[PDB]
């Protein structure tokens, strides 16, 4: 009806079942060879792990069940007064794989609103912390001192049937998405407006309004970015290292809590998710080394010479896509109907006609196209949200409703222990040579 | 005059050129393949990851760079009375490949000596967290934020070249280690010993006795017990869930601190680490339904009762050994040396006579012999460290040196991000069909 | 030795040329259309005149010669002990299209001390007023008054030439400006303090810290909310109602006095600037029939009785902003800094997330969105500023700023007389059939 957990009980059996014959049938299919030189290179392009609630195309990017973000975009319940998806109906779909109905959201937003509730020590905690503590590092070490709160671990610590795990990690699950905003808007007022109130939670208001407000910005159009970027940067298959953290925490039966945890520790890691900062400080200095304004012959110019030095242009490239990132797409379509003339911005779509051809001709690119993070930090830098240390935080918020959703899912289909088999260089070589 | 960082400086060099040449002739050759199966079963067998400071053979067990349990008990360099090998010596061997001197392990204890000192704010922190977070929750939170004191974090930041990469690891790896007793010390008298604050290091003596002594212990093999159990946990391949936990966040590289707290995370899995605590939960609740001394078909029953329940037999099962752990041996061995006749470790040999033909008559355990942590809580409990919520802290503070070891070498082998690729089962049962 | 008078001297035969010569190669290009439509509809989006100190972009609000308010409130110079901008270094920006130092601020204040002193014909009018003429009548007539101080008039007498008005309008704007808190604060005193005459200049004060003792009020914050208060409302680009009638009057050759006292006749209107006395007045409305505070439900039902008794909701809507006005947003941050629980401010926040939503589903509005009216009012209350028949005298002293800025510049240009054509419907409706 609208209670999300009892539409997810029915469909648990429907998917065991699938899985079940699917293994029976297909269990022995190879679908992959491994070489030396992936198991040197970080497993890429291993299949290497099942993540359902999204799959990256290399070349069309992101799907959310099936859905591509434009989809989600019209189909996805938006506020009263909105243009934008709001994340519940993303999380909604996750868990699903349907799209909600209004009702449905509505019933999110509620549910997260009334579990929205930090217990005393993480407030004390957060409140000690000293201002050159890292944000990603007070997010960590705050949602570990959350998971005092796990439903799942004290259930299990008292013995439960492993087809029961879902119903408490579900809770958990639920309890932390709806805690996530009053943890991160706690470290921004905490180090970057002397410690006021951060304020109050309006139960008929949603998630990322709650947030915004929290976080002290009144824009509508601020609360609308927050409904899209933390929409797009909730999912991006199981091979991204926070995803895949947090899965592989997740396998030993760690609490949600503890596995979030471990994934905002791979967040906080710089090949991931602090890319966003590193683009605007590569932005920044670029428009004081060629002016404000720079025609489309000496920006050319700077890439080339940037080239050059062997130095890469930060944000573009992937590990995975091959093409254009629907998430920048989609942050440009924002900004040149909301913030067309503002200068960083402007920066950001010249790059976006010179860039790619140029990384084309020099060749190692693979991917000469843009990904999410060429685009997020001129965004939030444009509503007033100057503190770039803070922005991974967005990400991690956003992040917990893809990784958290598949949790669920890990968790109810019985999922085991993440274990592969590792080698030494040494060992190796004896095997190749046997 | 000793330093280890001199030794991986001249190391570093040749295993790079190694595996170059390697990789030259050898990198496009497969070494396995990938099944759905696979897919499915988080990893079983999949060769992922190269991993060079200990391997896991399934039928002999592990070997730290080639020496297995049995060859380290001997040819590891000991304390003056002492019979078990120092950890120490075990980090020595895994980082450098070569059994030290009595003189390098004497300049390790002296180094990891110095290193010791935690700063206010962790101090604050530890002091303030109530007694219902979880000891292994406290010990994650706690090493999250000792990154503010993270070389490397602050290095990257300002464009530090990749070929000093592996020399800032290094110089956080000791200081980790180094405060890791420190942090676990607190934690434990903050518990359990009402906050009493007798802690210091002395300046020439081994890390595992400075543990003990901050423990408030004074048994001479308590220390003995403390200096074999922190080096045989130290390192059990990389495929397990702390060590690739470790190896994943810390290939986005983030600092060793992060990359251990998220391990640590990992680590507290009721299938992982926590298993050591389960066991003796799982005792207690055993012994309370029977005797003290129960007939082989009251075990039966207990253990009956246990996997008719959807639940484990903590303790017992692994993902890659087919046999008994070797380090479950070493740890009986003691147990028949020291404690013998304790009547916890009589249920402990009692159910290693009894739980391996149940589970292979369940199905459901490809191997039905214990692992490490079905044998360490009984040896504590003996010495009258009683609180087994605390048990998997001790596991952390040993499992540090071997991921730190590697995490080192990772840096210096400049192995990339981790980044598998995932499919939906939707996505998989089309590939397939192709 | 710093003169704004000299800095003008240099930029006017700049753009003069700049202009001659855009207009030589552009003056016939078309740059839009005028429909029936838009003649009935006060010629909205018509493109109807140049207006050089300020623009309002329908998408992201005012800029002030190309910047922000956010941009402004970080570059523009600031009281010592003070964090708000100071309107004196705004006029600064509007004039020169330069963000001026702190040492041509302190300039211009030490400039607007000296020439302020009002008449005693002007002082015996306004001494002489009833307290039931409403304070907005009272300043404009005191302003049509004091035109017989101005230089322009007079010289304009005598046939000066058309090469030299810039720098007499120069002078009278400068006059005005600086006599403009005078009028205000005996305006204020005489209704509202029984005539107190505490009302002096500090030689070394910033203009709004004076206007703020003349006021009788000592609150530092009071002072810095009456400095952004000022800079916020200085100019909004050259269509709305005051800036076009000063505009219009002016390009007749009216002095500024007679050009200003015609604007503040226009902004006295419900529809402009008299809309943030209005606010206040429904607050109080509100309030008397509601609690203090009210549901959402009871809100959406007070605003329904006025959109359906043929009343717009004061401070809501905009002739060309579509989306929340910045200086909105801006009085938002300093509400949130300064009085963030206040109990008007939480329902002038609350009506923020209800009044769009309606006005949208009643249909007449373009914009749903607050203009800078919704907030001011509310600022003020709380320092006890509560006669808000006061409020729109504060907005006319800010509005100087702007208008005469332009003023200055209009006849620097040599604008002509500003005179379009009109039509009957009934000569339209012949117009349209031929």
């Amino acid at each position: 009806s609208t209670n999300l957990k009892d539409i997810l009980a029915d469909l648990i059996p429907k998917e065991q079942a699938r899985i079940k014959t699917f293994r029976q049938q297909h269990g022995k299919t190879v679908v992959g060879q491994i070489t030396v030189d992936m198991m040197y290179g970080g497993m890429r392009g291993m299949k290497g792990l099942v993540y359902e609630t999204s799959v990256l195309d290399p070349d069309e990017g992101i799907r959310f069940r099936g859905f591509s973000i434009p989809e989600c975009q019209k189909l996805l319940p938006k506020a009263k007064g909105g243009e934008e998806p709001l994340p519940e109906g993303l999380f909604w779909l996750l868990v699903t794989g349907h799209i909600p109905t209004e009702e449905q959201v509505s019933w999110l937003s509620k549910e997260w609103a009334k579990r929205a509730a930090l217990p005393s020590h993480v407030v004390t905690m957060l409140d000690n912390f000293p201002t050159n503590l890292h944000p990603m590092s007070q997010l960590s070490a705050a949602v570990t001192a959350l998971n005092s709160e796990s439903n799942f671990a004290r259930a299990y610590a008292q013995g439960i049937s492993r087809t029961k795990y879902w119903e408490l990690i579900y809770e958990d699950s639920m309890d932390l998405i709806a805690k996530l905003p009053c943890v991160a808007a706690k470290i921004y007022r905490n180090l970057y407006r002397e410690g006021s109130g951060i304020g109050a939670i309006d139960s008929n208001l949603d998630w990322s309004h709650n947030f915004t407000n929290m976080l002290g910005y009144t824009d509508h159009q601020f609360t609308e970015l927050t409904r899209l970027y933390l929409t797009i940067h909730s999912d991006h298959e199981g091979g991204n290292v926070s995803a895949h953290t947090s899965h592989l925490v997740g396998s030993a039966l760690s609490d949600p809590y503890l596995s979030f945890a471990a994934a905002m520790n791979g967040l906080a890691g710089p090949l991931h998710g602090l890319a966003n900062q590193e683009v605007l400080v590569w932005l920044t200095q670029l428009q004081k080394e060629v002016g404000k304004d720079v025609s489309d012959e000496k920006l050319r110019d700077y890439i080339w010479n940037t080239l050059n030095s062997g130095r890469v242009v930060p944000g573009y490239g992937h590990a995975v896509l091959r093409k254009t990132d629907p998430r920048y797409t989609c942050q440009r379509e924002f900004a040149l109907k909301h913030l067309p003339n503002d200068p960083m911005f402007k920066l950001v779509a010249q790059l976006y006609k010179i860039v790619p051809n140029v990384l084309l001709e020099q060749g190692k690119a693979k991917n000469p196209w843009p990904n999410v993070d060429a685009h997020s930090g001129v965004l939030l830098q444009y509503y007033g949200m100057t503190e770039m240390n803070y922005y991974t935080v967005l990400f991690g918020v956003s992040r917990a409703l893809g990784v958290l959703a598949q949790l669920i899912w890990s968790r109810a289909l019985g999922f085991p222990l993440e274990r592969p088999k590792s080698m030494s260089t040494e060992g190796l070589m004896k095997f190749v040579d046997s």
